[PDB]
């Protein structure tokens, strides 16, 4: 087998983390999340006040940063950028706010993409994201496309908001998702439309284990 990448795409994917995780847990592939990639990039931005306004500089720099991931002794995927293992500084919300503002830049995404390839360069890595339709996929042995319905996902979110100690209304998520879902399904850049050879597989309100098997079978057989 040597080593091979495992990319997963979809409108939302209600089993990308678990699936991609379980897979690498058995095969031993390095797990990578498009989010962390942007986290490391945005992190440096705020670190050296490289606001989006500095696309030129931040661009050449983003590529200069020897970014990479690694599993912490305590089973914690840390983000390594600039030769500094940072897993805490790479928050979610704070990093998201800057990540969204940063990612907005075209030159940024392009460079950040090159990094994704640098990670899987050695081979044997499971990656999952939304902008993985025309970039790393083309060079990804195994590529799956988990599809779902706004209703299904929108529901899973409503609960997660409740169980967390809140009382978010469904009607709220339903609408909110309708706006984003559209804006995402009504653009041009990073057009999904199913990758070149993206394995189509929809799992609506279906068990998670059922998905892991589906992919596993596709990989084992392909091998």
């Amino acid at each position: 087998m040597k080593t091979i990448q495992i990319a997963i795409d979809g409108p939302a994917s209600s089993g990308k983390s678990t699936v991609a995780k379980i897979i690498a847990k058995d095969f031993g592939f390095t797990y990578l999340d498009t989010g962390a990639m942007y986290r490391a990039a945005t992190y440096m931005a705020l670190k050296n006040q490289l606001g989006v306004e500095e696309v030129e500089a931040l661009l050449a720099l983003l590529d200069q940063h020897p970014i990479s991931f690694g599993r912490s002794e305590t089973g914690d995927q840390l983000v390594f950028v600039g030769d500094v293992d940072i897993t805490h500084p790479i928050r979610e919300n704070e990093v998201t706010n800057h990540v969204s503002a940063i990612a907005a830049i075209p030159e940024v995404r392009e460079k950040l993409v090159s990094l994704q390839q640098e990670i899987a360069q050695q081979g044997g890595i499971v990656m999952d994201g939304r902008d993985i339709g025309t970039v790393v996929l083309p060079q990804a042995e195994l590529k799956i496309f988990l599809v779902a319905s706004v209703d299904e996902r929108a529901e899973r979110r409503y609960k997660e908001n409740i169980a967390k100690g809140i009382e978010t209304d469904l009607e709220t998520l339903k609408k909110e998702i309708a706006a984003r879902d559209y804006k995402d399904s009504h653009r041009e850049t990073s057009p999904l439309k199913q990758a070149e050879d993206a394995v189509y597989l929809d799992t609506t309100g279906l068990n998670i284990q059922e998905v892991v098997e589906k992919i596993k079978a596709e990989a084992e057989k392909r091998m």
